[PDB]
């Protein structure tokens, strides 16, 4: 078997994620700190839900839809999760945390257990500063109006940030039946990731890959330093050269994907030189994902 | 998808160096307040037309008419007559039709151009007859004044040519590229050859801001994107509709 | 006979291990604290269970295998654990407490006891905040579903830490027959070691080593400050020339194995001076193991 995982970065645009919530008054954007400066933002399991929001466009089936109707948030769900029988929002079909009885394991031997086959991390920025300020103002209709927000117009003052952040992720799955295509789609989906975090119609962002770079997929998992490239320059090719060197007589490599913002500006020469065994250069992410989905998948 | 990306447009002709290089100037909310005595000058009478000294208050926005109260036909309050939900069913649901961003200046400040990115992907919701024959009309022409408090007003031709990119959805088309001393938001990104790679491009070719405005070799260009100046802007928009 | 010991350290990410489940409404991690600071994570029995279930993947044999079927956890187990017919799950045949009789002490002579050949202490973190949280929430189905979860929604926060943490370990055995093949299988498996702390789809982590160490190999157990390199730089080369310093005359040495991230930066002539007995370098941990146990395992 074959596992691979690689990691991306995205474009630098100015944004804005509310997502602590402390106080009304004012709206926080930190969320860790590291050797004294706060970097990052974002959990994982929103874009979980931004990849199961992107599933649907592709065409597969799906049964926890969030509705919005009653005050609180809510998701409905089908009949029951059944991993095989459809795609069961890639194959996740999750517990039942109930002794309610009727329970599949009775009848159809559903184990009340996932196939996760995936795995992420939190997104993490570059830059420190997080102290500006929109300072704009909401007012009141006061029109003779039957319905009243707050009967006040007020002052607040949101926070921004210019930074462009990484994304780190892993898959080391297996294929089965009818699941090869699923998994494509997914690989497919993976590439645009847009709408993320929320929805966002007065900060505008996207999680367009630019430099993302797979490392090791034929052989078995040995990770290391998944936040490697950062400070808005190339460091997986010194890596490269240090670490797995690219000559196979004293430090053995393995087989690499590169992105294509690396390759945009940097040394021809270099592209020479770094033909070893040839590694796997492109110009476009979506070719390089595509490409390294039909070689991972077998076929 | 059937959405169109980001249609950056500079005119090359108020937090202070938030980085030490760039800064950000104009809230995104201003132009929307902008555009929306606009959309009143162009004979579509809206349901919040507050006068912005006098706010108004118009009926309920349960018909969602006139480009929905232009995006934010909302209530939030405790009852709203039992939330609306007798007959009307309108339940604080908002569109995400038209989405843009803040403008900040090129020009490094001293001890004049403006950037605005935008989102017009509404595929099979934007496509509805009720909202065509709002679009076409009231973002086509793109040709107002901001602010009115003080003198900053700026809506200028030159913008990226981009179009309808159907077999991909929204995917970053580069962003902030001002271009104006550098002309490269091309970023050499031509589909002269497709066989062997540089297939990037998808034929969105049109009458930029700079075919008159910048003198060059751009001859060859529509000679190998033939893809599809000032008020031409809206007739693409128009023709692909 | 030889016996070795040796301490790893994995890079630097966000992680995040809750054990102490003091109250449903947040999930702590901090377990001890030492001069004023809270540092420690993770317990040792984690690393055992994850060298256990990383041991099936290398084809070797088994008897407690975990499974997920009723509500309380449970492992199955073989007909009885023997030593000498099989992996044993690396020697590890363990008590029979209780009175039932039946013991194969009556017909095969087990002893009921185990070969542990092995040792190993919890890992200690390098930094001590820990006082921020992501503040996400759990919805409520509420879609007509034949199943209820908690008939609510709820806001909680978890609790992350952006540490890099070591682990020292000691094994200081001997080979019996049919051993070395098992224990090159264990030295092997040691260096991924991977899927640590249960599975984890939204904190994803792994124990890539890094700047490995081992010492005193060939005499007895001498060993001194396991915990010792730590602020995210190389200690132990001042404690080598210090402590049993590298020149011969006046304070001797031992054969030491260094890993690849100490030699990966200090000066060129750093490396040339070190090499009095010339000690180990190397480039990357996996050879520097490879080549150790083809060292102490006298084959």
């Amino acid at each position: 078997n074959l596992n691979l995982f690689a990691t991306i970065l995205t474009y630098p645009a100015p944004a804005s994620n509310y997502r602590g919530e402390s106080e009304e008054n004012r709206s926080v954007i930190q969320k860790i700190l590291k050797d004294g400066q706060k970097y990052a933002i974002i959990s994982p399991e929103s874009m979980r839900n931004a990849l199961r929001e992107m599933l649907i466009e592709l065409g597969q089936p799906n049964n926890r839809t969030r509705l919005h109707s009653e005050d609180q948030l809510a998701v409905e769900f089908k009949e029951y999760p059944n991993p095989d029988k459809f795609a069961d929002d890639f194959l996740f079909g999750y517990m039942v945390a109930q002794t309610n009885d009727a329970k599949e394991m009775k009848k159809l031997n559903r184990p009340a257990k996932r196939d996760s086959i995936f795995r992420c991390n939190m997104a993490v920025a570059v830059n420190p500063y997080k102290y500006d300020t929109v300072f704009y103002q909401s007012p009141l209709n006061a029109g003779d109006s039957a319905w009243k927000n707050s009967t006040s117009s007020a002052l607040l003052h949101r926070e921004v940030t210019h930074t462009a952040f990484q994304y780190p992720f892993a898959l080391a799955g297996k294929d089965c039946a009818a699941k090869p295509e699923w998994v494509k789609a997914l690989l497919q989906a993976i590439a645009e990731l847009n709408g993320v975090a929320g929805g966002h119609a007065r900060a505008y962002y996207e999680f367009a890959p630019r430099s993302v770079v797979a490392r090791l997929t034929p052989k078995l998992v040995a990770g290391y330093q998944t936040y490697g490239f950062d400070a808005e320059g190339n460091w997986l090719e010194l890596s490269r050269l240090t670490a797995t060197d690219s000559d196979n007589l004293d430090l053995p490599a393995n087989e690499f994907w590169l992105g294509g913002e690396l390759v945009r500006k940097m040394d021809q020469e270099q592209k020479a030189q770094l033909e070893a065994m040839g590694a796997h250069l492109y110009a476009n992410p979506e070719k390089l994902f595509a490409d390294l989905a039909d070689s991972f998948l077998g076929v």
